[PDB]
């Protein structure tokens, strides 16, 4: 599984999809350049540098030395750009996993873009936290903190999309074959996929709950088990069809704090937003409380198993759901 993961990042087309996200790339450049005193004459570590763009931004801000670590074959293309941009004296590409390379010295700041879709996919936040073994005391992290937001939504047409697709299997005579015994399994398969896509904010039924990872303070092992309790106070009545997810990160520099948001109230990014459907939706009236837990359990496919259990307190009616974050429905395609 890890072989495929790093192969995926060997493609310039993948680098390009990220680089062409202007909200992402421009916000990284702004956060680094407008906090130029965090970089001027400093030593920096770029974790998972890909084509090296963030290391070039650190160099634009005046960093003295940049160690750019890349485990995919993109490392070879980054070295070509460093040479062609006349920066071999200041950016050193170090091919390998950040858990396995040797840096020659400690650094003043770590920069990275370790956010997967739904923030946590790819388990690269752990690689980012692991890299703090190279961080000097009172070194900084860019990004510094990450906020996940979760909110209940109603979207009857998205929900019905599922049974539309699964009812293919409810055919007693597909070319003379009765498929119908697999209908439950087909339904389960579709509902186990998080839906990656943007949406209209009018589906949202309550103010979001916020869960914060402080990258300066967190330890790698803190991300193996992510328990997110929630109690939503429903602002609207309706059928709750699942939970919507987005994230923000903040670059807390000495001059200013810069925010990168993937919220559905903000311009679209290449991360879109994520929705986890409930195979059994819950009825809530405005004023009701929808409470439960979203538990994310790290797995051996660079991702998480998602367990979401929710109940409406006034009614006792409950819904429990398992999703496989590694294998979502990229509905925006
Ligand atoms: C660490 N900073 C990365 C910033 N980018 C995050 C992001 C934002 C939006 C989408 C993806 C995405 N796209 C994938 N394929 C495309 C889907 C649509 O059709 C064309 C191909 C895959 C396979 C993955 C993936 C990875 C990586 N590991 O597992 C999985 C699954 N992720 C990733």
């Amino acid at each position: 599984s890890a072989v495929q993961y790093f192969q995926f990042y060997g493609y310039l087309s993948q680098q390009q999809n990220m680089m062409q996200d202007y909200v992402r790339t421009g916000t990284y450049q702004r956060a680094i350049l407008q906090n130029h005193t965090d970089f001027k004459d400093k030593i920096v570590l770029d974790v998972g540098c890909g084509s090296g763009i963030l290391s070039f931004f650190a160099a634009q801000a005046g960093a003295r030395k940049i160690y750019a670590v890349e485990a995919s074959t993109m490392a070879q293309h980054a070295e070509v750009l460093v040479k062609s941009n006349n920066l071999t004296d200041r950016i050193v590409v170090i091919p390998g996993k950040v858990e396995e390379v040797s840096l020659p010295e400690q650094v003043d700041i770590i920069i990275s873009e370790p956010m997967g879709y739904m923030l946590f996919n790819e388990r690269m936040l752990e690689s980012y936290l692991h890299a703090k073994k190279y961080l000097k005391p009172s070194g900084n992290m860019f990004p510094t903190i990450g906020d996940v937001h979760l909110a209940p939504f109603t979207d009857e047409q998205l929900y019905m999309e599922q049974f539309t697709k699964a009812n293919f299997w409810y055919q007693p005579s597909f070319h003379g074959v009765d498929l119908s015994a697999l209908r439950g399994a087909a339904v389960d398969e579709y509902f186990r996929q998080p839906v990656v896509d943007t949406f209209d904010i009018r589906i949202l039924m309550a103010k979001s709950v916020k869960y914060t990872v402080n990258f300066l303070e967190a330890k790698e092992g803190d991300l193996h088990r992510i328990e997110i309790p929630f109690k939503f106070h429903m602002l609207h009545s309706g059928l709750v069809h699942g939970l919507a997810f987005w994230f923000d990160v903040a670059f807390i520099g000495s001059i200013m704090t810069v925010w990168l948001s993937t919220a559905p109230t903000e311009p679209l990014t290449h991360w879109y937003q994520v929705r986890c459907l409930f195979q059994s939706p819950l009825f809530a009236k405005a004023g009701d409380t929808l409470s439960g837990t979203c538990l994310l359990i790290a797995n051996k496919r660079q991702s998480y198993d998602i367990s979401i259990v929710a109940q409406v307190d006034q009614t006792g009616s409950k819904s429990s759901n398992l999703l496989d974050l590694k294998n979502p429905f990229f509905r925006y395609t």
